[PDB]
């Protein structure tokens, strides 16, 4: 119930909440059916539109106007935004040269610079080159501000989720907001677009900026507009809160556009009909601009410009029909479109089955245009899977594809040629962002970064201290002038043992041979040395990486590599070895296939055997250096060592051996050297997170060897590739990934070809961040370099995406 009998007068806008059933004036009474009866009448004006014009200069105020032309609209703060250039002689702000902004000119009585957030749905990071000829409002904040050429968002590529991110900082696995529509099996509630549901705080998690505002006493504007509210309205009030006494004014605003999204669905991302919601939006710009302008507020305001994710070309003949697969598809909910999600229709049903489900959908076409996963098994680098409202199954749909579950559901619901939700990588789906004002730097152009870290970088700009989130803090401080965060690295938790030899070869009882005994002073003590790392500093360039949680582990040293052997988990963490542009690739010799050598440093009780392997039908072992890289025949033997083995299914084995055999040389080549680190990682509970010892679901049968849920390696060169990996004056260059280890290449439909074919796709889907990698590992890399910390967090959250120029 609302009482709509109370009244809006003097309360246009207001920012505080009235609770029901009393009547609400606020940007969002509409959405709640809860305005006042004279809401309308009093907060909608429209008489005269938006604009001065000659003739209303000096007019008498009539209160009645959308806006004022009158001598006291300045102080009343609600002229229209053009008055002072039409009725005052002065210029548009888009006509005005840059000038620098050094240090903020804001008007007295402000403790800070304000920020404004200009969000825009479904504006394609292309569109800042593509339509710059009708964008020149848009145009001059890119060219003069911060820039990038164009911002990662999150998967799903929704509004939703994107924007929730933004406010957050957090993936929408920890926020919860994981798509557009979604079934709470907790709640056992429903969150769709339409309807109330998605009002209720129960579904909204992390906390968003307004709120760490709120609760940290900086005062925020309200961020919802209901979308009945003209633009025009929505700048007219921001302005009007900014003319606000000073212990009542927000420090923090939002506006939101629809378009260019609502049109691009309607008419592709390019379509002729989409230049003039670009022209619209330009327009709603300078409006504020010139309204800064008015305000003496101009070089005092922090604005963003960003979007939520692009737009891509869809239409209804590009969709792809579980009924074409499944002889069960009644059985099944599916939520559908750019991304599939797939749970039972019902919960009574006990022949529902997600392994025949997942098979039906496996590789049965041709040309198939979706792939299914069980959501543990989606590449990481989406971080799409711990939530009970994300379902078991999930199908990565094809970018310009649909998935609907009967064809029934696409004409009984062509209409749209345009849509988002595909894989966050996907070109088409980038978006913007732009960052003017004192706080930002001037003509300045940054690498791509991820929407998850903007959220620390607003706090920056505002002076808060950031809730917990998954941005990277300091990552981001190249875009600032001042206000950076300046991090320290984290302590190392665990030192490491370093142990020499201390066990003799009978005391071992492995089940392993080695064709090894095979026999010098002068090789004696060089092998000695290597043994004490006296060639660490070729293998390990970037110091030893840091254990920041608490366990027994040790460094072992070598001719070809380094590693840091966990006693816990009975093998490395880490292994770290350079390979120049001139290394060899050798084979392994024959009389060496089945070698594996006790290693004398490490104790029998904390070693691997080969007698589980032997027993275990299932699983067979890697190294984690590989004998291939060898640089020698005689340190080749150290590939081979029981504490360089891990446990791998033979079908990644497959994957791990042309990798290492073939695709390590090839980057070695192509970058000027490489430095590898390589290494397991255990996510049994699909987190994101380092797992404990209790959580392991999966050991080499017989034995206490746990197996690893993936495979990572990070793989360093110099920027500067006429400078060799291990003689690197400046910045570094950086790709990693980190790869399902599973026992079969299901998810590679190519894969009884030969390795050539399809193991660097299947790499390249599972591309990562380091920063992925330390979290999955509780590992710190990079930890000593001649690079600024801030330089180095950067280079962490770097993502090579393999698609080609934007
Ligand atoms: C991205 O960044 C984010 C933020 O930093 C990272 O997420 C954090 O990770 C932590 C570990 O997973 C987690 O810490 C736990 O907090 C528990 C208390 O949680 C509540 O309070 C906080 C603070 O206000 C709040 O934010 C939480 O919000 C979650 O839950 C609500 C729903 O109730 C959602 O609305 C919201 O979206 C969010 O959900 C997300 O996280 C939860 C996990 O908390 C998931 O279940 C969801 O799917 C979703 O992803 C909560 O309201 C605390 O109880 C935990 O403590 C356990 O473990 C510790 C060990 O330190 C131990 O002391 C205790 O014994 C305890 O174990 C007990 O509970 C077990 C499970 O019930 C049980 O098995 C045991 O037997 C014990 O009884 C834990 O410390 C933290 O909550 C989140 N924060 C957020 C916002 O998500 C994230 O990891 C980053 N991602 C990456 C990849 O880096
Ligand atoms: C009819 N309405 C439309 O068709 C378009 N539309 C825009 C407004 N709206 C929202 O803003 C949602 C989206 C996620 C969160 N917003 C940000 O999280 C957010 C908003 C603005 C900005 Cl500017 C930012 C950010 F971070 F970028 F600054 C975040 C709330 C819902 C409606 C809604 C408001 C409040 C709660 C629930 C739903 C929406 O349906
Ligand atoms: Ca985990
Ligand atoms: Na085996
Ligand atoms: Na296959
Ligand atoms: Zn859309």
């Amino acid at each position: 119930w609302t009482a709509t009998s109370g009244s809006c007068k003097g309360r246009c806008f207001e920012l505080q909440e009235v609770g029901p059933p009393d009547c609400r004036c606020d940007n969002l009474c509409k959405s709640y059916s809860s305005c006042c009866h004279d809401f309308d009448e009093l907060c909608l004006k429209t008489a005269r539109g938006w604009e001065c014009t000659k003739d209303r200069c000096g007019e008498v105020r009539n209160e009645e106007n959308a806006c004022h032309c009158s001598e006291d609209c300045l102080s009343r703060g609600d002229c229209c935004t053009n008055y002072q250039v039409v009725c005052k002689g002065e210029s548009h702000w888009v006509d005005d040269d840059c000038e620098e902004i050094k240090v903020p000119e804001c008007p007295a009585g402000f403790v800070r610079p304000p920020l404004i957030i200009f969000s825009v749905d479904g504006f394609r990071a292309s569109y800042m080159k593509k339509g710059s000829k009708v964008m020149p409002n848009i145009e001059k904040l890119r060219s003069c501000g911060t820039h990038a050429p164009y911002m990662r968002p999150v998967y799903p590529t929704k509004t939703f989720p994107n924007l929730y991110t933004l406010a957050t900082g957090l993936y929408p696995e920890s926020h919860g907001i994981v798509g557009n529509s979604m079934y709470d099996p907790v709640f056992d509630a429903s969150f769709h677009l339409r309807g109330r549901e998605k009002f209720n705080h129960r579904w909204w998690g992390g906390q968003p900026l307004w709120i760490t505002a709120t609760k940290q006493g900086v005062r925020a504007g309200t961020f919802f507009w209901s979308v009945s509210i003209p633009h025009e309205r929505r700048i007219l009030t921001i302005l009007q809160w900014l003319s606000l006494p000073d212990n009542e004014r927000p420090s923090v605003y939002a506006f939101y556009s629809e378009q260019p999204d609502f049109s691009g669905h309607k008419y592709g991302p390019f379509g002729p009909e989409m230049t003039n919601p670009l022209r619209e939006i330009d327009k709603t710009v300078g409006q504020l601009m010139d309204g800064l302008k008015q305000l003496r507020l101009h070089r005092c305001v922090n604005v963003i410009f960003v979007g939520d994710h692009g737009m891509e070309d869809v239409t209804c003949d590009r969709t792809e029909f579980l009924s074409n697969y499944l002889t069960n598809v009644d059985d099944i909910t599916l939520v559908p479109g750019t991304l599939g999600r797939i749970r039972a229709k019902s919960i009574n049903n006990s022949k529902y089955d997600p392994k025949t489900i997942i098979a039906a959908l496996t590789c049965k076409k041709p040309d198939q245009h979706f792939k299914p996963y069980m959501k543990q098994h989606l590449p990481k680098r989406l971080h799409y899977a711990n939530n009970r409202r994300i379902e078991d199954i999930h199908l990565l749909v094809d970018r310009r594809w649909h998935v609907a579950r009967k064809p029934l559901d696409v004409y009984k619901k062509c209409f749209f040629q345009g849509d988002h939700g595909f894989d966050n990588k996907v070109n088409s789906m980038q978006t913007v962002f732009v960052g003017y004002g004192p706080t930002f730097k001037y003509r300045t152009k940054v690498p791509p970064f991820e929407n998850i870290e903007l959220y620390n970088v607003m706090c920056d700009l505002l002076g808060l201290k950031p809730a917990p989130n998954n941005g990277t803090h300091g990552s981001l401080n190249h875009l600032l002038r001042t206000n950076t965060f300046r991090p320290t690295m984290p302590d190392e938790v665990s030192r490491p043992n370093y142990p020499g030899i201390m066990y003799l070869q009978s005391e071992f009882d492995l089940g392993c041979t080695c064709d090894d005994k095979v026999e010098n002073k002068l090789e004696e003590l060089n092998k000695r040395l290597h043994t004490k790392g006296s060639t660490k500093e070729r293998h390990l360039l970037y110091g030893r990486p840091a254990v920041l949680y608490r366990t027994s582990y040790d460094i072992l040293y070598h001719t070809d590599f380094e590693s840091g052997y966990s006693e816990i988990f009975l093998m490395p963490l880490w292994t770290s070895y350079t390979i120049s542009k001139q290394a060899e690739v050798s084979s392994i010799p024959e009389h060496l296939t089945n070698c594996v050598r006790p290693d004398v440093r490490v104790s029998p009780g904390f070693s691997q055997n080969c007698l589980a392997y032997k027993n275990d039908k299932q699983m067979s072992y890697g190294f984690l250096f590989p004998p291939y890289l060898s640089s020698s025949p005689e340190a080749k033997y150290d590939a081979f060592l029981v504490t360089n083995m891990v446990p791998m299914y033979p079908a990644f084995k497959r994957v791990w051996a042309y990798f290492q055999r073939v695709l390590v040389k090839k980057y070695a080549s192509e970058r000027n050297g490489v430095n590898v680190i390589s290494g397991p990682i255990f996510d049994y509970n699909y987190d994101g997170l380092r797992d404990t010892e209790d959580e392991i679901k999966q050991y080499v049968e017989g034995s206490s060897i746990p197996v690893p849920t993936h495979y990572y390696s990070i793989i360093t060169s110099c920027l500067d590739f006429t400078q060799p990996a291990d003689k690197c004056d400046g910045p570094l260059s950086v790709s990693s990934f980190i790869l399902p280890h599973r026992p079969d290449n299901d998810e590679s439909c190519n894969s009884s070809e030969d390795e050539s074919k399809w193991v660097e796709e299947l790499m390249k889907m599972h591309t990562a961040r380091v920063r992925d990698i330390e979290h999955l590992t509780g590992l710190d890399f990079y930890r000593k370099t001649s690079r600024s910390y801030s330089e180095i967090l950067t280079l962490k959250t770097y993502l090579h995406t393999y698609e080609s120029e934007i």
